[PDB]
Formats: structure tokens, C-alpha cells, sequence
């Protein structure tokens, strides 16, 4: 019965989340580019460590990004085998500590910036609220157990020891609970379109998991 630890977002991050979840910006599909870039960055970090110490890869030898539609749940999962995040990393990097990126980006938006520039401010993760109203971040770093960070775009998030999801081995899986009007991002054809348009230059395989009935 793992303790659910509740934490408060810094005010700036709560402010940014509210802006994104409510914005009517047109090009919502850039969320996927931002999340694939975060995955690629985490994969770059384990590759760097493994160049010196190859044993760091033994927890999951393959380096990949994997997109898993869960149609019945209205959930889109994005998994990577990058370096992952410890419990402390999840609490520190995903809410409690003000990122400079938040304020500068919000000022840029007020001045006319395109929401698509969010990654240039280091806060591209929060673009998921363009298409989702709830997210779980499941992560496993070689230095810690597997943990789940969870938020509903409010001012609070939780961190819980993971006793309910598939083991990642090493890496991170985002579970996006999609809005009711954004279910196109569960479709194979649409996902492929978005990946090919915005994520052509990625050094890791981008795998798409598709479920089909075996016909008679
Ligand atoms: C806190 C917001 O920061 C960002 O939006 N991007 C920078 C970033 C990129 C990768 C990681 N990361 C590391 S280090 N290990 N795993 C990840 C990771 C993080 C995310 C988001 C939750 C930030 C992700 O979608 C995928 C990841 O592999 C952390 C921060």
C-alpha cells in the first residue's frame, strides 16, 4: 500500500499548465515532437554514461522510443529507454523547483510567440496539456526503484512507488489521458503523419505498437 506523496507545483508552473490546458492554439500536434525530443534527450544521457561504463545499459540493453495507443482507455503512452528519473528527480524536475523557462515563455506568449516555441524554453513537457487533461509519468533510473508521478493540471502532483505498472527496466513512460476531441492521436495513420513531419531527425528507433484483429 505505497504511500501517495502529495507535492505542490511552484506557482509559475501551475500558471503555465493552466494556460496550456485552456489555450485554443491550432497546432496541437507539436506535443508529440516535444515528448519525442525529451525522450531523445534522456536516451542521449544514458548513451553518454554507457560510453564510459557499458554496464549502465544492462537494465535495458536496447535504446528506443515506443508509442503505444491504448484505444479502450483513451490513453496514449510514450515510452523510452533513456536514463530515467529517480523519485527525487521526479519531485525536483517536474514541479517543485521553479524553472526559469516558465516565466520567460509566458512572457513570450504574451508578446505573440507561437506555442510551438515552448521547447526553446526547456518546458516542452507541459505541451501535453494541449491534448490531454491528465498524465502519469512512470520512470525507472538505475539508481532508484520505479515510481509514478501523477498530475491533473492543477496545483498539486503526487509521487508513488510503482506497484501497478509494467516494469520499464530503465527509462520513462508518459501515459496521456487524451481529451475527448483529441482521440485522433490514438490512430496509427495520424501518429505516423506527425512523427514523419516533426521528428525526422532522431537518432533512435521510433516504434509504433498497433493492435489489429486477426480476421477469418
Ligand atoms: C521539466 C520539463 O523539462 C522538459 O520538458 N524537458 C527536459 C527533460 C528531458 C528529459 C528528461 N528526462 C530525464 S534526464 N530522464 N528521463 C527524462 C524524461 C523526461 C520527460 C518529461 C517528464 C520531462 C519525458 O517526457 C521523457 C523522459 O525520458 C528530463 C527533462
Amino acid at each position: 500500500d505505497a504511500k501517495v506523496e502529495t507535492h505542490e507545483f511552484t506557482a509559475e508552473i501551475s500558471q503555465l499548465m493552466s494556460l496550456i490546458i485552456n489555450t485554443v492554439y491550432s497546432n496541437k500536434e507539436i506535443f508529440l515532437r516535444e515528448l519525442i525530443s525529451n525522450a531523445s534527450d534522456a536516451l542521449d544521457k544514458i548513451r553518454y554514461q554507457a560510453l564510459s561504463d557499458p554496464s549502465q545499459l544492462e537494465s535495458e540493453p536496447e535504446l528506443f522510443i515506443r508509442i503505444i495507443p491504448q484505444k479502450d482507455q483513451k490513453v496514449l503512452e510514450i515510452r523510452d529507454s533513456g536514463i530515467g528519473m529517480t523519485k527525487a528527480d521526479l519531485v525536483n524536475n517536474l514541479g517543485t523547483i521553479a524553472k526559469s523557462g516558465t516565466k520567460s515563455f509566458m512572457e513570450a506568449l504574451s508578446a505573440g510567440a507561437d506555442v510551438s516555441m515552448i521547447g526553446q524554453f526547456g518546458v516542452g513537457f507541459y505541451s501535453l496539456f494541449l491534448v490531454a487533461d491528465h498524465v502519469q509519468v512512470i520512470s525507472k533510473h538505475n539508481d532508484d526503484e520505479q515510481y509514478v508521478w501523477e498530475s491533473n493540471a492543477g496545483g498539486k502532483f503526487t509521487v508513488t512507488l510503482d506497484e501497478t505498472n509494467e516494469r520499464l527496466g530503465r527509462g520513462t513512460m508518459l501515459r496521456l489521458f487524451l481529451k475527448e476531441d483529441q482521440l485522433e492521436y490514438l490512430e496509427e495513420k495520424r501518429i505516423k503523419e506527425v512523427v514523419k513531419k516533426h521528428s525526422e531527425f532522431v537518432a533512435y528507433p521510433i516504434q509504433l505498437v498497433v493492435t489489429k484483429e486477426v480476421e477469418k
